[PDB]
């Protein structure tokens, strides 16, 4: 079975890049995101897994879900935001392709300690 960890590092790790209009197009379909469905919203962190995975040791907050297992980085974060056009239509998805610098919110969880959920930008 793919594990949460393993999940959360294909849908939301891409450190091969610091921050194109088509990487959105390219990276939901890539990575699996658009095989079932279009996935509407997604995040990729352009930060090393060791810099994401010790998010679970800094400011802890709530999950947007009410659960009280998530982290917001101390520093900002290189990220893509990629949201679904209006006019994509599954199998075909289309992204606009967004990079900010952001805290991230990431939920943990497990023995090591790592992000399972990408919940937040701020």
């Amino acid at each position: 079975k793919e594990t949460a960890a393993a999940k959360f590092e294909r849908q939301h790790m891409d450190s091969s890049t610091s921050a194109s209009s088509n990487y959105c197009n390219q990276m939901m379909k890539s990575r699996n995101l658009t095989k079932d469905r279009c996935k509407p919203v997604n995040t990729f962190v352009h930060e090393s897994l060791a810099d994401v995975q010790a998010v679970c040791s800094q400011k802890n907050v709530a999950c947007k879900n009410g659960q009280t297992n998530c982290y917001q980085s101390y520093s900002t974060m290189s990220i893509t935001d990629c949201r679904e056009t209006g006019s994509s239509k599954y199998p075909n998805c289309a992204y606009k392709t967004t990079q900010a610098n952001k805290h991230i919110i990431v939920a943990c969880e497990g023995n090591p300690y790592v992000p399972v959920h990408f919940d937040a930008s701020v």
